[PDB]
C-alpha cells in the first residue's frame, strides 16, 4: 500500500537568461538533462499530510509547508477531491539548494505517487499544469530525458540525446539560493555588458549526433558568472575537474553543484576520484544522463 517514485536531478546544458517578466520570473531558453543522481520518493496513506527526509539534507530539509512536496501533496489532493492524508519519505541524493531541482524531483515524485496510490488515473498534462503551478522546475522533473525548457522554463519539447552521457557532479560545502543567483545575473548586466550564449542549435545538434566530444565546448550557462560572483571558490572546482580530465565542467543551474562532462563511464570513474582527492568540493558523485521522468519502481 505504499508507492516509491523516483525522480531525477537536472543539469542545464544549456541555459540563456532573457529580461525580467510582469509575474516576477525571468523569460528563459534551457537545455534541460535528467541524470541518474535522483531522489525516492515513499508516499503511503496516512491520517495526516507529513513529510521525512533521509541523504541529502537529512539534518536539514523542513519538512513542513516550506518543503515544495508539501504543496505537491495539497494542489494533487485539491484537484481529485480528496484531503491530502498521506506520508511522503524522500530518500534525497540530489543536493540541496545545489542548483540540480531537487526539491522540483521531490514533487515531481510526490504528483506521480498519490496518482498511483489513489489510481486517480490523472493523465500526463494534468499533471504538468499541476507541475508548473508549483515550481518552475517541477515540469522537466516529470518530463525527464533532455528537453528544451521555454517561458520561464515549464515550456517544453523534447530533443534527442543519443547516446549516454557520463557525469561527474561536485557538491559544494552550502547552498545558494535560486532568487539570488537571478537576482546577481541582474546586477552583473546592469553593471556590464558580459558575453551572452549564441543560439543553442550546435548543442542540440551535438546531442541528437550523441556526441560527447563536439558537446562539450557548447555546454553553458549565463547563471554561472552570477554563481561564480556570489562563491568565486567554484573557480578552483571547475579548473580542479577539467584538470582532472573531464571533457568540460559548468556550474548547474543556478549553482553551487559544478559538473563535468566526460567521455565515458571509465572516464568519469578517473575524473571523480582525482577531483576528490584535489580538496576543492564537499564530496563528488558520479551519473550518467539521460534518465527517465519520475517514474513508479515499488509499489
Ligand atoms: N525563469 C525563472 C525561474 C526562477 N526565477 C527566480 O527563481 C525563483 C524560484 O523559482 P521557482 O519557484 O519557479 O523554482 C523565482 O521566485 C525567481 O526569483 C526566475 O527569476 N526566472
Amino acid at each position: 500500500g505504499a508507492v516509491t517514485v523516483r525522480a531525477p536531478g537536472k543539469v542545464n546544458l544549456y541555459l540563456a537568461v532573457g529580461d525580467l517578466r510582469d509575474d516576477g520570473y525571468h523569460e528563459l531558453t534551457t537545455v534541460f538533462h535528467a541524470v541518474s543522481l535522483a531522489d525516492d520518493v515513499t508516499v503511503r496513506d496516512a491520517d495526516v499530510l507529513s513529510i521525512d527526509v533521509v541523504g541529502q539534507g537529512e539534518g536539514t530539509v523542513p519538512t513542513d509547508e516550506r518543503n515544495l512536496a508539501w504543496q505537491a501533496a495539497e494542489l494533487f489532493a485539491d484537484h481529485v477531491g480528496r484531503a491530502p492524508d498521506v506520508s511522503i519519505f524522500i530518500n534525497k541524493d540530489i543536493p540541496v539548494a545545489g542548483g540540480m531541482a531537487g526539491g522540483s524531483a521531490d514533487a515531481a515524485a510526490v504528483l506521480v505517487a498519490m496518482n498511483e496510490l489513489w489510481h486517480a488515473g490523472v493523465p500526463r498534462r494534468d499533471l504538468h499544469h499541476l507541475a508548473a503551478q508549483l515550481g518552475s522546475d517541477v515540469p522537466f522533473a516529470l518530463h525527464g530525458g533532455t528537453a528544451l525548457g521555454t517561458g520561464r522554463g515549464e515550456q517544453l519539447a523534447t530533443v534527442l540525446a543519443r547516446n549516454v552521457f557520463h557525469w561527474v557532479f561536485a557538491f559544494a560545502d552550502g547552498g545558494l539560493a535560486t532568487p539570488q543567483v537571478f537576482k546577481e545575473i541582474d546586477r552583473l548586466r546592469e553593471n556590464g555588458d558580459p558575453p551572452r550564449l549564441a543560439e543553442a542549435d550546435e548543442l542540440l545538434g551535438a546531442l541528437a549526433a550523441g556526441d560527447a566530444r563536439r558537446l562539450a565546448p557548447l555546454l553553458g550557462n549565463e547563471l554561472q558568472a552570477a554563481a561564480v560572483s556570489l562563491n568565486p571558490e567554484l573557480r578552483r572546482t571547475l579548473r580542479a575537474g577539467e584538470s582532472a580530465g573531464a571533457l568540460a565542467g559548468i556550474v548547474s543551474g543556478s549553482g553551487p553543484t559544478c559538473a563535468f562532462l566526460c567521455t565515458s563511464a571509465d572516464d568519469a570513474v578517473q575524473v571523480s576520484a582525482e577531483l576528490a582527492g584535489a580538496g576543492v568540493c564537499r564530496t563528488v558523485r558520479v551519473a550518467s544522463g539521460p534518465v527517465h521522468g519520475a517514474q513508479v519502481i515499488q509499489g
